[PDB]
């Protein structure tokens, strides 16, 4: 019947979802609704919004649109429509970890959609970034903030048996505070390393020693090659007997029914464009780390985008 | 647990699902996998493209997010993998009438992309696309020959008891000689309507005279005041005891569960964003048909995305 044109018709028009999710965001409508405290009439909300005359009919018609997302809700209460918040809507509420405003705005800003244009020309024989144009660290900041909180929580075991542990490309230290913290006989050090402002084998070769070494969301910025140069590095930093490599990183399977496959596959696509990465099956980091010489790993899920790979080197 | 997140990162990423459309269609891959009549290796179908290089690497990325679309399938033959078309790829075939080719590439095209990221402008007291920016007519002449195809073949009585039919800003007559060739009792005529290149009652006040008029896509495109005058007119045009309208136009029901429910809302959306028009629904056209001193309605669903309103004026 039309079920798949309207599969087709759904993926054409697929945009259209995110850039109604950025105006639900810009008009701040899931943080009205939520410090009124109760749900609001389309006169109401309009009076509270940053804007200044407000043309209620497109407001009406972007909230009919909101609530058929059902992000939104829309109730008849005392003979009068008045619009809640669904349950996903939860995310769009500021002041707490979870929430998605950050990412929302960095992800659906034109300037950052546009190399997904570019797609094409990404394809024959440059970074379709350059191609189409010629902070939102908070979005990471949180991010590695969600991350280092499930690392404690869900997979604490993974820093057992260790005193000492190097966090790499930990910047100022915010994330590896939380194991700094849950952990206190473990000896954290943060590392940044050096380079150029204007190859990975002299970048990584002096890593502090230490029972183990994390690294969270580095190895998906390098090849296969840079990236066991890299793991030699790590094993010679760690001590033979019960020393350990920690990735943290996306560990793609297309045939996983998990809620995130699908925006896993989307995210190795965004790396593609954008840095020239990619987000590797278990297959691809089964291989990579036998072929730096190592001599097991073992991958754990977490409530996170990115899973955890215990990589050991003797 | 994460489907409400994983919810909101699909609404997040819901352009990145066009814009692989819109590089698969780019790329013609459906076409050339259904010339060559049978599946292909990623090298096969690397040596068809239209580019000149290829980056394998990065068509095998691409086509990994095509087939966990379902746009096109992966399968192992003779221990070599090879890719072919999932049914809804039929719609990315070209010749024949449902091809959909020019529409992917007419609405994912950036520039007309571009109003909908000034939504919120849009919120506050002209026209998205002139903030935005400062042919595709094949997309709608045949989009108005899947329309015309429809009422032929789904609802021919609707034509029944008439000799005459007014076609309304039917352009080169393209659209109403279906009609003329399946019913040739009914003398068709078309008649655009008198416009400036540089209001609607004067615009439409010597409409020929028939015993129906139909308006394919027009009343979307004027407010409920000017729709009024513009079917008082047509009511002027028929005669008294057998005389009728037929509108041919999105009928908007959010509480529906049809296949094009979401993507009709959208075009509400877009119609918001564009012209300033809407799409109406069964309530609003049942007041400006009654408005208008009309005497009575009905609707008709076929397999498009319009529906059809016949008008009864006496």
């Amino acid at each position: 019947n039309l079920s798949s044109q309207a599969k087709l018709w759904n993926f054409i028009y697929g945009f259209a979802e995110s850039l109604v999710l950025k105006c639900a965001v810009q008009l701040d409508l899931a943080n009205i609704i939520h410090n009124n405290g109760t749900s609001m009439t389309l006169s109401e909300l309009s009076s509270r919004l940053p804007s200044q005359p407000v043309n209620e009919d497109a407001l009406y018609r972007v909230m009919r649109y909101l609530v058929h997302m059902k992000l939104f809700t829309k109730a008849s209460i005392d003979g009068e429509l008045r619009y809640g918040l669904a349950p996903p809507a939860k995310f769009l509420v500021k002041g707490w970890d979870k929430c998605m405003v950050g990412s929302i705005l960095a992800i659906t800003d034109k300037d950052f959609m546009a190399p997904w244009h570019y797609l094409k020309d990404g394809l024959a024989g440059g970074t379709a970034f350059e191609k189409a144009l010629g902070l939102f660290n908070e979005a990471m900041a949180n991010d590695s903030r969600l991350i280092m909180s499930a690392l404690v929580k869900e997979c604490g075991n993974i820093f057992n048996g260790i005193t000492t542990l190097v966090d790499v490309g930990g910047g100022t230290g915010t994330a590896v505070r939380n194991i700094a913290n849950a952990f206190p006989h473990i000896k954290c050090t943060v590392y940044d390393l050096p380079h150029v402002i204007a190859v990975a084998g002299d970048m990584f070769k002096f890593i502090p020693k230490a029972d183990a070494i994390m690294m969270k969301c580095i190895l998906h910025d390098w090849d296969d090659k840079e990236c066991i140069e890299i793991l030699k590095r790590c094993k010679e930093a760690v001590p033979i007997e019960g020393g350990k490599v920690i990735i943290v990183d996306i560990v793609l399977n297309v045939q996983s029914e998990h809620p995130y496959t699908k925006m896993r596959l989307t995210l190795d696509l965004d790396m593609m464009l954008n840095t020239g990465g990619k987000e590797r099956t278990e297959e691809e980091w089964k291989n990579l780390i036998h072929d730096a010489g190592y001599k097991g790993h073992k991958i754990t899920q977490i409530t996170a985008v990115q899973s955890v790979i215990e990589a050991y080197p003797y």
